[PDB]
């Protein structure tokens, strides 16, 4: 019809962590939640950002892919796009959501 005036889903962040047992758990959407030893999945609805820290292990990296693709396929009927980045290669879209990055420790 001519006017759509009655309303009406939110950003989420998942931590992917473990070795023997790799677990995905929801955490606050914030840079403060990120850790260099794990992988994180930032669900923005139409885009999913998959980020692995420099010290993440292979099982976390594999599980992170499974989680990203699971949201894409099971929740977004395959239409959301997945972007893999890592520590230091984050795309501008992540910074728009999460704001300025945590500074690196002096002397890198
Ligand atoms: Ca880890
Ligand atoms: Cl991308």
């Amino acid at each position: 019809g001519s006017h759509h005036v009655v309303p009406n889903v939110v950003q989420r962040l998942f931590q992917v962590k473990g070795r023997r047992v790799v677990r995905a758990t929801e955490v606050p959407v914030s840079w403060e939640s990120f850790k260099n030893g794990d992988c994180f999945i930032l669900d923005l609805g139409n885009n999913i950002h998959q980020w692995c820290g420099s010290n993440s292990n292979r099982y976390e990296r594999l599980k992170a892919t499974q989680v990203s693709k699971g949201i894409r396929d099971n929740e977004r009927s395959g239409r959301a796009r997945v972007h893999v980045s890592e520590e230091g290669t984050e795309p501008e879209a992540m910074l728009q959501v999460l704001g300025p990055k945590p500074a690196l420790p002096a002397g890198t």
